[PDB]
């Protein structure tokens, strides 16, 4: 398990966008995933994706006076897996020239 | 460890081109690394990768009689890690209407 960011907090408060601000843990991330949704209306959340190492993010298009609960998570990306290699060795047709 | 390809064989060997052949074994991959360079020129292998649906590939743009090395491996792509989510609500200013 992977420690969460820290004290997610908000400034430059308007009508129409919020700014998010949070803190990274002893760890880093690749990006912080951002889901948002209104804290009222039935519906889904919207998901933002900043590069791990952005501290900010701008919520824009929000309405007036409207309670928008927000969640961060810190992403890593694993490197691929892969299997044992298979080897041969082929040759094609003809002289070498 | 995932289980590497098995049986990568050869066929349609013109002057310029060969048809890459492999099974795939109880597991799936989304992808398939697929390295090739000549056997006896120094420098750097030729990476080609193929959707893990595949099960050949033409390489092309070969030299007459000549030998190459091929290597072919199974790629998993994880899921990526998460931390745990930090919530918090926000509200912007004005009144609702």
């Amino acid at each position: 398990m992977l420690p969460a960011p820290k004290n997610l907090v908000v400034s430059e408060v308007t009508e129409d966008s919020l700014r998010l601000s949070w803190t990274a843990p002893d760890a880093a991330f690749d990006s912080f995933l951002i889901q948002y949704q209104e804290s009222e209306k039935v519906g889904e959340a919207i998901n933002l994706t900043v590069p791990g190492s952005e501290r900010s993010y701008d919520l824009t298009g929000l309405k007036p006076g409207t309670e928008y609960t927000v969640s961060i998570y810190g992403v890593l990306i694993p490197f691929p897996n892969l299997s044992n290699p298979l080897s041969a060795e082929f040759t094609t047709g003809g002289h070498h020239h």
